[PDB]
């Protein structure tokens, strides 16, 4: 028993996180179902290198120090069930196997508790960053069986991204299906900035009139400040490329960003929750209209709009900036929202400053701002709601009067504001004491006698005779 770690699945993703790991001195044993892709891969992108092969599961396991430790990197589903099923008769207890894929963090929950009443310690773990992210530094998000997570710890922490400060962007997340759990939540939330990135450039654009070069200089002096982030850094970027005849490339490229991307079951579990995620609800449904093109050709030769800015320039496009950063933390207020309802949900403990960190490093929405999240966390790792920190209680008061003024001046000007529109309305219905929802439960009680509660009796149902 030489190698300090198996991985299978040799597919791009795979061949990375083991390359990854041999940088950092670890022998990892390399396997996949096709065996020769492995003689293939140690010729090849692992030639020079301490990564060994093997050519059956069973050779696998028989070089691996214990407690054993295998990464699956293998197609969501499955293979990786047939993995496991194929694995357990080779292993001892106290064994690790970790599902390293992008799998439904119900069915990691499933594997884990299967698996422990075998003495198996299982793993689901997030990944982001891509394959070059997998290769240098990429976001890692463990969780499961915590018995486990001494073993792979120096591993995992090692190999993944860190922050300026050194700290590695992977830590426990918590129990089960949690690490997964966590993944499907982050690719949500990243369609929500990329919404709010994109609502900003429309108001830029139509509303103020700017240039795409002047756009691209806006974004990149508000990369400068409480915004910080890649996303804001590659629109920059985006909007000052030209096009090998000297136009800029953007204004040619076909707006249409899909109907059956993954962002969706961010929101289908808000709904199945009954967590109120609606920012990033708003933004995959605004991917879903960008790809109704053609009606929305047609709708535009039948359809109007309403104007013409009068004020100053300087001051509107900074009441942009901060209606961007309002309501970006909205949409991470709800986002945790979400996560603590899952814990409650499966009695999971969730390591929320810790999720923040590993949403930076390889993670397409890294920025300074999760940074801020993790200090909210540490300063009371209690925190039930983000906007109750002071830090970012203090961002919103700064910035909701820009807020309502970006909001009413593009609702004036007809630009489409799905997610700072919804973010706005949030915020507003979340610091009410009082809500008109008692009126669906008077209609309710009135057309069906559903029962109301009063206000100083909660918990008791009422039916009222109103006609």
């Amino acid at each position: 028993a030489q190698a300090d770690i198996a991985l299978i699945g040799l597919a791009v993703m795979g061949q990375n996180l083991i390359l990854n790991m041999n940088d950092h001195g670890f022998v990892v044993c390399a396997f996949n179902r096709t065996v020769s892709k492995v003689d293939d891969f140690l010729a090849n992108e692992a030639k020079g290198t301490k990564v060994v092969g093997a050519q059956s599961l069973k050779e696998m396991v028989s070089k691996l120090k214990k407690p054993r430790r295998i990464i699956l990197l293998v197609k969501a589903g499955q293979a990786v069930d047939d993995f496991i099923e194929k694995l357990v008769p080779l292993l001892d207890t106290g064994d690790i196997i970790i599902d390293g894929g992008n799998s439904e963090y119900r069915d990691t929950t499933r594997r884990c508790r299967d698996l422990k009443a075998k003495g198996i310690l299982f793993v689901g773990s997030g990944v982001s960053g891509g394959e070059e992210g997998a290769r240098y530094g990429p976001s890692l998000m463990p969780g499961g069986n915590k018995e486990a997570w001494p073993h792979i710890k120096t591993i995992f922490q090692g190999i993944a991204a860190k922050v300026g400060t050194g700290e590695p962007c992977c830590d426990w997340v918590g129990d089960e299906g949690a690490g997964h759990f966590v993944k499907m939540v982050h690719n949500g939330i990243e369609y929500g900035d990329m919404q709010l990135i994109c609502e900003a450039y429309h108001l830029m654009k139509d509303v103020l009139g700017m240039a795409q070069d002047e756009m691209a200089q806006a974004f990149e002096d508000w990369n400068k400040t409480e915004l910080d982030s890649f996303l804001i850094e590659i629109t920059a970027n985006i909007l000052k490329f030209q096009d090998t005849d000297g136009k800029h490339l953007l204004p040619k490229i076909r707006d249409s960003a899909g109907q059956k991307g993954t962002g969706k079951w961010t929101a289908i579990s808000a709904l199945e929750y009954g967590v109120p995620v609606t920012l990033i609800g708003e933004a995959v449904f605004a991917r879903c209209l960008s790809s109704l093109k053609d009606e929305r050709i047609q709708a535009s030769k039948k359809l109007k709009g309403p104007f013409q800015f009068d004020g100053d320039k300087k001051s509107f496009l900074e009441d942009i900036r901060k209606a961007l950063y309002a309501s970006k933390i909205i949409s991470y207020a709800q986002g945790f929202m979400l996560l603590r309802q899952a814990a409650t949900e499966f009695g999971w403990t969730l390591n929320y400053g810790g999720i923040a960190l590993m949403w930076r490093g390889g993670c397409i929405i890294r920025s300074v701002f999760l940074g801020k999240i993790k200090d909210a966390f540490d300063r009371n790792p209690e925190l039930q709601n983000l906007l109750l920190d002071d830090f970012f209680k203090s961002a919103v008061e700064n910035c909701q009067d820009s807020w309502r003024r970006a909001v009413s001046t593009g609702v004036q000007a007809g630009i489409p504001m799905p997610c700072f529109t919804t973010a706005l309305s949030f915020y507003d219905g979340y610091r009410h004491e009082m809500l008109p929802a008692s009126l669906i439960q008077a209609q309710r009680d009135y057309f069906g006698a559903h029962t109301y509660e009063l206000l100083a009796k909660p918990g008791q149902f009422i039916h009222t005779n109103w006609t």
